[PDB]
Protein backbone atom coordinates (compact mmCIF):
# COMPACT_ATOMS: atom_id res chain seq x y z
CA UNK A 1 0.00 0.00 0.00
CA UNK A 2 1.10 3.55 0.74
CA UNK A 3 3.29 4.26 3.76
CA UNK A 4 1.91 7.26 5.62
CA UNK A 5 3.47 7.69 9.04
CA UNK A 6 3.78 11.38 8.27
CA UNK A 7 2.02 13.91 6.00
CA UNK A 8 3.09 11.86 3.00
CA UNK A 9 6.33 13.59 2.16
CA UNK A 10 7.87 16.45 4.07
CA UNK A 11 6.34 17.79 7.25
CA UNK A 12 6.27 21.58 7.63
CA UNK A 13 8.78 23.21 9.94
CA UNK A 14 10.39 26.59 10.65
CA UNK A 15 13.84 27.74 11.55
CA UNK A 16 16.87 29.84 10.93
CA UNK A 17 19.76 29.11 8.64
CA UNK A 18 22.94 27.90 10.28
CA UNK A 19 24.87 28.60 7.10
CA UNK A 20 24.40 28.31 3.36
CA UNK A 21 27.62 27.56 1.54
CA UNK A 22 27.64 27.21 -2.24
CA UNK A 23 31.33 26.24 -2.13
CA UNK A 24 30.85 23.38 0.30
CA UNK A 25 27.72 22.57 -1.58
CA UNK A 26 25.71 22.15 1.58
CA UNK A 27 24.00 24.17 4.26
CA UNK A 28 22.00 23.69 7.43
CA UNK A 29 18.86 25.12 8.96
CA UNK A 30 18.21 25.22 12.67
CA UNK A 31 14.48 24.47 13.08
CA UNK A 32 12.85 26.85 15.54
CA UNK A 33 10.06 24.40 16.31
CA UNK A 34 12.20 21.33 15.79
CA UNK A 35 15.32 19.67 17.12
CA UNK A 36 17.92 18.48 14.63
CA UNK A 37 19.40 20.91 12.15
CA UNK A 38 18.29 20.12 8.62
CA UNK A 39 20.47 20.05 5.53
CA UNK A 40 19.60 22.73 3.02
CA UNK A 41 21.05 23.71 -0.31
CA UNK A 42 19.98 25.38 -3.55
CA UNK A 43 18.14 22.30 -4.82
CA UNK A 44 16.07 22.30 -1.65
CA UNK A 45 14.97 25.92 -1.94
CA UNK A 46 11.36 26.67 -2.96
CA UNK A 47 12.86 28.44 -5.96
CA UNK A 48 13.11 26.67 -9.26
CA UNK A 49 14.80 29.81 -10.55
CA UNK A 50 17.12 31.72 -8.24
CA UNK A 51 17.72 29.57 -5.18
CA UNK A 52 20.06 30.55 -2.38
CA UNK A 53 19.92 31.16 1.34
CA UNK A 54 21.63 33.56 3.69
CA UNK A 55 23.52 32.07 6.59
CA UNK A 56 21.85 34.06 9.36
CA UNK A 57 18.44 34.15 7.67
CA UNK A 58 15.21 32.82 9.15
CA UNK A 59 13.11 30.46 7.05
CA UNK A 60 10.00 28.32 6.75
CA UNK A 61 10.28 24.96 5.08
CA UNK A 62 9.24 21.38 4.94
CA UNK A 63 11.45 18.79 6.53
CA UNK A 64 11.94 15.63 4.52
CA UNK A 65 14.01 12.65 5.59
CA UNK A 66 16.74 11.81 3.11
CA UNK A 67 17.63 8.21 2.16
CA UNK A 68 20.56 8.64 4.55
CA UNK A 69 17.91 8.89 7.29
CA UNK A 70 19.09 12.41 7.98
CA UNK A 71 16.22 14.91 7.81
CA UNK A 72 16.71 17.77 5.38
CA UNK A 73 14.88 21.03 4.77
CA UNK A 74 13.16 21.77 1.47
CA UNK A 75 10.73 24.24 -0.10
CA UNK A 76 12.53 26.86 1.91
CA UNK A 77 10.74 30.19 2.11
CA UNK A 78 10.72 33.20 4.46
CA UNK A 79 10.01 32.60 8.21
CA UNK A 80 6.36 33.53 7.61
CA UNK A 81 6.17 31.18 4.67
CA UNK A 82 6.55 34.12 2.35
CA UNK A 83 7.75 33.20 -1.15
CA UNK A 84 10.63 35.09 -2.69
CA UNK A 85 10.45 36.58 -6.18
CA UNK A 86 13.17 34.18 -7.21
CA UNK A 87 10.90 31.22 -6.40
CA UNK A 88 9.41 31.02 -9.88
CA UNK A 89 8.39 34.47 -11.05
CA UNK A 90 4.88 35.76 -10.51
CA UNK A 91 5.17 39.20 -12.05
CA UNK A 92 4.00 41.18 -9.04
Amino acid sequence: GHMSGDNGGGERRKGSVKWFDTQKGFGFITPDDGGDDLFVHQSSIRSEGFRSLAAEEAVEFEVEIDNNNRPKAIDVSGPDGAPVQGNSGGGS
